[PDB]
RNA sequence: CGUGGUUGACACGCAGACCUCUUACAAGAGUGUCUAGGUGCCUUUGAGAGUUACUCUUUGCUCUCUUCGGAAGAACCCUUAGGGGUUCGUGCAUGGGCUUGCAUAGCAAGUCUUAGAAUGCGGGUACCGUACAGUGUUGAAAAACACUGUAAAUCUCUAAAAGAGACCA
């Protein structure tokens, strides 16, 4: 009752409505979960390692998580020329990555579902939902809810930013999901869904577990990029490529904010191995094993921890995490073909 | 080659692209046709008698016409509370009316198809169409194409005016129709479909046969109303009710424009009986049989034809046209039940 | 609207409504049928929590005294008769002195008279006569007396709205 509650609360960052959370846990121990993402070319580390940690923690807590491959949404967002073959190949490649990274597939906990085959076979349970959603909306209300696709309002506004919010709001009920979690880039759609469900009056609102966006390799981009390699670390680069991509990141000396490495270690390395060993030499003071995150920041902001000892350890940890994925992609032929087919096309941004 | 061309051209009013028309007639003698309407409560005379004349002329010319019962569109437009039972009952009632008015059903020319059962069974051939349509659109471009539902733009704009145009544009290919015809209240959707098909580049554009909207019983409403009885004549009123509804219409003495009776006789009575007998007395000059429409206007705008001789003849013609429908609804039990169930609920406007 | 009918129904001079007929919309005709409403009080009003995916605000439903007393009048249970417990109606602008945009008096804004209830209506309250459905009496048909309900049935019967903090083609 309390341990599962704390484990579920540890998944998200800006949690809210704890009473609703405990009520849904007491009335439904095994809920349904999913995630909404936009497949486009390759996957960065935030959509890979952090999502794997999140789904593993939800499985350990007793929550069923489903995979939502968004191909129709990707075609609506105009990516890779709107072709279906390229987008479905990217989706299969992302599924292969999530399967090779370490997913509990044999236990029947994870379920992969494509949007096309799910909406095509259940259009009778999907058209009334989007219809009733579009009925209780307004022009400016939907224009405000156009943050998942990209820019706000003062830009080249297209009609795709009108079809996307209604479908994204209907997906929370079309997939019979009890609770769902994404990030902070969907707050307008969240409040629109809240207003619509209050206007129609149903059961109990799910719990939102928004994840903070990870900044790029330089002081400017606050999100992750799946097109430009000099913005985020992918899930298939070699050791040398990962080292080159990690040694060019913005790392201010002895500064907390503005450095993405702290958030990377907090939401990528710490929940995985449940520890953090700083690989140093015999003259620096030896190896330090950090079990949490407060002591690491306290030692880094005191004058005894330099990036010259944090970047090599982080790169070694990333290489050790990627080694199973590389081995699985090398020992298999279909995974190698998928990798060679996705590492050739263009990725729009 | 030429006679069929003239017959097809006589169906519509503001015809265009005669070369495309003759090319499609020479390359496809038997095309597929349909009509898009919004069932809501009861049907007026324009959607009944004129549509029956149009489909009969298309059948005589050698064109297959299909019936498109729009129930999902009616639920999207928010009519009769959005209920499905009432809308499907109204659709069955309209089908019964079109069958009792005199439709070539035994010849296999007319085909009734509901939108729900057609899109539900063929969603795999319908989702890609609307997807590719919504991809090549813009916000303001779809906002402009919101004239079928009702008001223009400066009003309470909802998201239904965004889902309606894309579906209406996709219906021209989802129903494998070679040519289609509606009216002038769909020009924005027509030009949007033209732009989309020019962007994707397919075969040859169909021929548009827009029909002029019939004004109401008073100088103001230019369209037909299916809610207020004092605006149009239905297809089930008794002789006394039809006479009361026709004797209260706006009829300016010796004025061509602004009088709906001229257009009613032109597009309802003239193509039916192929004549028009003016029932008069022995002191007025006798009965006059008009075979066309120019001589009728010339005699009315000269001082020898008064509405006191045109309104009774028009009412008698309408009663003679409605007598088979009344007889079919009286001799049958299912038709009577449908009539009693549709003449009790409310009709929104 | 007054008359004969002691009163009400019943006809006449006039208006409106239901229905029908004639008529070019307009309009005319047919009583075939019907027709004041008041007695009566309140209502501009903290905040939080909850009502199938953030924060805040104006707003739809329940719990925390529901801020002049909050349920105002009715309803339910106990009453030597004063009372003891619960449910139902959550409002918009102006104003009188406060200052300015106006050098001092149209129009608006920061605050006070919880509500000037002062100016208007949105909504409920025991009751009466008209018309209707049921009972007993007076009753030639018709109609009247007292009892239950209607004139706004009314409450989203749960089909209910909006704006600022936002990473695409």
């Amino acid at each position: 009752p309390e341990e599962k509650f704390k484990i579920v609360r540890s998944v998200g960052e800006e949690c809210i409505q704890e009473d609703e959370l405990l009520n849904l846990l007491t009335k439904k121990p095994e809920p349904v979960c999913y995630d909404g993402f936009e497949p486009s070319g390759r996957m960065h580390i935030a959509q890979g390692v952090m999502k794997t940690i999140s789904v593993n923690k939800l499985t350990s807590a007793g929550c069923r998580v489903k995979i939502w491959i968004a191909d129709w949404f990707a075609k609506l967002n105009n990516k890779m020329g709107g072709d279906l073959k390229k987008i479905e190949t990217v989706g299969r490649y992302l599924i292969e990555i999530w399967k090779a990274v370490g997913m509990d597939v044999e236990g029947g906990k994870v379920e992969f579902l494509w949007s096309s085959k799910e909406i095509n076979a259940r259009a009778d349970e999907y058209w009334p939902l989007v219809l009733d959603i579009a009925q209780k909306n307004n022009l400016k209300r939907i224009i405000r809810c156009s943050q998942i696709m990209g820019r706000s309002e003062q830009d080249e506004l297209t009609a795709a930013q009108i079809f996307y919010p209604c479908m994204q709001c209907a997906d929370i009920f079309f997939l019979k999901a009890d609770i769902c979690q994404l990030g902070m880039d969907q707050r307008k759609v969240n409040v629109l869904a809240r207003e619509y469900c209050d206007d129609i009056k149903r059961k109990n609102k799910p719990i939102i577990l928004s994840h903070h966006m990870l900044p790029g390799l330089q002081q400017g981009q606050e999100k992750m990029s799946k097109s430009d390699p000099s913005s985020s670390v992918f899930m298939e680069d070699e050791e040398a490529e990962v080292n080159v991509k990690i040694k060019k990141a913005y790392c201010p000396p002895k500064v907390v904010e503005g450095n993405p490495c702290l958030e990377y270690i907090k939401y990528l390395i710490l929940p995985w191995f449940n520890e953090f060993t700083v690989e140093r030499s015999a003259d620096n003071g030896g190896n330090k094993t950090f079990k949490s995150y407060e002591e690491l920041i306290a030692d880094y902001e005191s004058g005894e921890l330099h990036p010259a000892d944090l970047k090599p350890a982080l790169s070694k940890s990333l290489n050790k995490i990627l080694e199973p994925v590389r081995e699985h992609f090398r020992k298999d032929s279909n995974a190698k073909e998928l990798l060679k087919r996705v590492k050739a096309y263009r990725v729009t941004k």
